[PDB]
């Protein structure tokens, strides 16, 4: 019933460019939001929880903010390894829905 | 922390074959348990929760159950529509573990 809509959908930058990702909840979520990454054929993990906690062994170019209905996810400096799609996924309310991703290539 | 076990990794049936797909948590998590099914492109759409419960508008072809460590979803008889990979995530604990997922193909 609540409705993500991330963006954007794709985007390309090189090695060391910033990368920044926003989710808007179509209803007040407060920080009940999560961030997941997923590389091509794997599970999605868990990098960013309640909006801008960062996961245990997760890498410090990694960070999330926003309160409420807008949030932004951002990679302060991309690295080969974090080529995947990323999805935002609310979890105040059934069905704790998915953002559409953001699939991050390099250039 | 919690481990999420997966199978299996891919699997291909016929129109109306009957798909099953397990899951096995590391530690007890009750019937706390989401099936997500992932179309190529898109983002993890929630199916059932809390182990049996289906989502609103989900067919009835579509079933999970289980408790504790054990649990199992069913594709009753597969249409076209159901290719896609299909996913448990549990959400007892940090970090929300996803299972590594089921490629469900069409032979």
């Amino acid at each position: 019933d609540i409705q993500m809509t991330q963006s954007p959908s794709s985007l390309s930058a090189s090695v060391g460019d910033r990368v920044t990702i926003t989710c808007q909840a179509s209803q007040d979520i407060t920080n009940h939001l999560n961030w997941y990454q997923q590389k091509p054929g794997k599970a999605p993990k868990l990098l960013i929880y309640d909006a801008s906690n960062l996961e245990t062994g997760v890498p410090s170019r990694f960070s999330g903010r926003g309160s409420g209905t807008h949030f932004t996810f951002t990679i302060s400096s991309l690295q080969p390894a974090d080529i995947a799609t990323y999805y935002c996924q609310e979890y105040d309310y059934l069905p704790q829905t998915f953002g559409g991703g953001t699939k991050v290539e390099i250039k």
